């Protein structure tokens, strides 16, 4: 058919750009390959997360610092446990289907779609036409190239999270969050876990003080690391061992039960064709994208993690609705990402938005930096888990905080307040102005805002 | 001439607050402490409390969890190692609260019964002081009910239930204040059948409608028993094993109890202080009467923490010791600002308020607006497997500013600081809207709380 938007893709950008542009009137399709709903609803997001609760749950009921209690954590059955997730992501992939029935508007159309012309794809064998497209394709798990993992029995974000039976051993390979959050998971499920990366700073791209607090928090718990390796060459045998390569001048090798690879995620846009419709690629195969997230081609838009921005799921959303703004309706939204808070589940929970510290030297603002150790706050006192920290980077001329990275339980609901303080420029004398409840975490906020002489 | 620039009675909170703001112009003090340095918060009242309430959270979650593959159990509670250690750690914090005596090296900690003699001196222990500026922060203790029966009766307070160190096979709580909740549900994950009794039939009086029907239907999904609308007659007690109780809703009822919790409320202690030697005013509940600026009727005595019958919280203490402080001592006339002060009750699913309610933003005259928002529709709170719980936001419908929020989830003391920002600083629901807000956490409710206006 003609239809006025064609959407590539089935998950948070998809559907948002899919709602907005039914709210315009206009007839759309939804075009997905696989199962309906993309990366987060299914394989991503919220498996991980509910899976992290429950290992959560165990950690705590094996080892608390409480004397008093006495608690225990008998073995688990992840069958059990990945069924019952498998309930819920399916219950609300469910509470999304309702977009098919309502909004009858748009059609799903199911297939891999590769473009053939500047206006025109091809899905099934059939082609379709519109005058709008969205290319809402998102990403997958990246490899790394290391010999002998190509013919090898290794796992995915995606394929750990189906395993029904717990490793006795688990190695990672990865600098993300992703390697960290599973790994951790299953630390907590009861597997010695070794995480494996090139970085020599677990997270990179964050401030010393958050990994230097993170990694030792880490280690406290019982997960082996191994920074600054140089992987060389990985084999296996009999589904019971594993290798490894060297590092730090040694040549080492850690034989596990199971290997999780967590390298990264690239955008999957090798079989859209994209040369054939005139969209550009970049240097690590993204797809790129003006400020009104527009391609080379003037009536083919982007939007999530295809286009390598902040692979998250609601800046995915965001983007999907402005770009639907833009592309329909006219309206010409730019695409602001200057605020974007990110959550790293583990726990103690890692959390940031706005500046680091050489993101704010860089910009050329006069920064201004006070670190708090978690120890100084009240709740995690009272909690006896006291490895943590709480950054914040203020500009020394006008007070504006530029940026807020914390490591502490149940972070990820502190840096909203800090993401308010960024976006709408409060100050760090806004910040000892308010007053904070006393034993919560987000109290961290304002003692380390009372750290400027 | 005199002995001390400022002379403080009281340890607590805004003692110490004001301790360090007044030793920053480089003034004299002195601290007045009647028992135990370092007020309630620290010794008997938020710590313990809460550290507690942290160990009973821990037990509950390992004995009842949604979670089916997980095979965890919680055995029999030894309460001895929990005080002991709740004990050794107010010990703990209140010796890095020593920080300042040596820190500070102005103020002079004088360790006595203070009472009032002339306008402007004191006596404590035998001895008189002089001083050019008061603070009377002499907090506030437990008040008991005109109940009958209870007088001669051996029943605990906040302050001597933290102490207990036999778990009763039955706990019976009296008071419609968060203590009550805090301590009810605390001994209840202890392994305790716990029954909450008040007259206000509604959880919360003061709170809003969606708030108390939420909290009170995850206390009576827990097991806590709650007595609404009942009217205390009499109690009795027979041989440290039996209790008494009193009618409710035209039935004459008693609910037997192996212990007793008294949270009625908190009297500000102005008795022992013979106040009216020194011209200071006292209220009809028993406080101490300021102006905006923290000035008693006396103008070279302030007042301020629990004694100013005010919002009873730490923060708060600490706030109004520091700005009368600035008002005693350097002359700024500041006023004290409690228009956003948050409030939250530590139970699990936690309660959160800050700003207006939706009768109260009615009275002040806003044309108010407001979007309630199911828990069961939060994404953290479903991956959880825990969704009892209630997300209220009552903004303006002409400016569109947002004048409170109401939350009950876990942890959401932690995310109405960002309402407090919200309300202090004058954000739209627009704004809210605006903002991304990381997926799969509870301050999303407040997004998606703000996505409800026609
Ligand atoms: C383990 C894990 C944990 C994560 N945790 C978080 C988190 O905590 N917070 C967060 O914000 N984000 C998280 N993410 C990332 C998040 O899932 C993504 O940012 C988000 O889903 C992006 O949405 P999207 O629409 O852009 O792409 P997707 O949601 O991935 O949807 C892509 C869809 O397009 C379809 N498709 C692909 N190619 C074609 C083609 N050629 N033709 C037709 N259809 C095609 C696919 O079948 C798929 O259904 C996580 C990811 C993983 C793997
Ligand atoms: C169980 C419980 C839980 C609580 N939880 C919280 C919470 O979670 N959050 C929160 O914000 N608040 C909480 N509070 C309240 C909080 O502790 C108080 O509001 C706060 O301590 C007030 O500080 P203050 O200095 O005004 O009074 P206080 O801290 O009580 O200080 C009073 C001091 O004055 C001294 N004094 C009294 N009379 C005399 C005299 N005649 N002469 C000399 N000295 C005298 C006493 O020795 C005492 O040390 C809780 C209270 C209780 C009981």
């Amino acid at each position: 058919d003609n239809y006025d938007l064609l959407i590539i893709g089935s998950g948070a950008a998809a559907f948002s750009s899919a709602i907005k542009a039914i709210e315009y009137g206009a007839k759309v399709g939804m075009i997905e390959r696989g199962t309906v709903g993309g990366t987060c609803v299914n394989i991503g997001c919220v498996p991980s997360k509910t899976l992290l609760r429950a290992g959560e749950i165990i950690h705590l009921s094996k080892d608390n610092p409480f004397i008093g209690l006495q608690t225990s954590a008998g073995e688990v059955d992840l069958a059990s446990l990945i069924t019952q997730k498998d309930k819920l992501v399916s219950e609300l992939r469910n509470q999304k289907y309702m977009d098919l029935i309502d909004e009858y508007n748009f059609d799903l159309i199911k297939g891999e779609a590769k473009f053939v012309d500047a206006s025109t794809v091809e899905v099934n064998g059939a082609k379709l036409s519109a005058k709008r497209f969205l290319i809402a394709t998102g990403a997958s798990p990246s490899l790394p190239q290391i010999s002998g993992l190509e013919k090898m029995d290794y796992l995915t974000s995606t394929t750990l999270l189906e395993l029904k039976k717990i490793p006795k051993r688990l190695t990672v390979i990865g600098s993300g969050y992703i390697g960290m959050e599973l790994g951790q998971l299953f630390h907590h499920l009861g597997s010695e876990i070794t995480l494996m990366q090139r970085s020599e700073r677990l997270l990179k791209e964050y401030d010393p003080e958050i990994s230097e607090s993170v990694e030792k928090a880490l280690i406290e718990q019982g997960i082996n690391l191994v920074k600054g390796a140089t992987f060389e060459r990985v084999e296996q045998s009999g589904e019971i061992k594993r290798v490894y390569v060297t590092v730090n001048g040694s040549r080492e090798v850690i034989e596990s039960d199971q290997l999780l690879v967590a390298t990264g995620r690239k955008p999957n846009t090798d079989s859209l064709n994209l040369s054939a419709a005139g969209v550009e690629t970049g240097k690590n195969n993204e797809i790129l994208i003006n400020d009104f997230g527009q391609t080379s081609n003037e009536k083919i838009y982007a939007a999530g993690d295809v286009t390598l921005g902040p692979q998250f799921v609601y800046v995915a959303a965001y983007e999907g609705g402005i770009i639907t703004d833009n592309a329909i309706g006219g309206l010409n939204k730019k695409i602001d990402l200057s605020v974007v808070p990110a959550v790293t589940f583990t726990n103690p929970t890692v959390a940031t938005v706005g500046l680091t510290e050489e993101q704010a030297k860089e910009k050329g603002y006069d920064v201004k930096t006070s670190v708090l150790p978690l120890d100084a706050v009240p709740r995690a006192i009272v909690n006896r888990e006291t490895t943590g920290v709480f950054k914040l980077v203020a500009d020394a001329e006008t007070l504006k905080v530029l940026g807020v990275h914390i490591v502490s339980e149940n972070a990820g609901d502190v840096i909203y307040a800090a993401s308010l303080a960024v976006k709408f420029g409060l100050t760090v004398e806004d910040l000892t102005e308010t007053l904070a409840p006393y034993l919560t975490m987000a109290e961290g906020l304002k003692l380390a805002a009372l750290t400027f002489d």
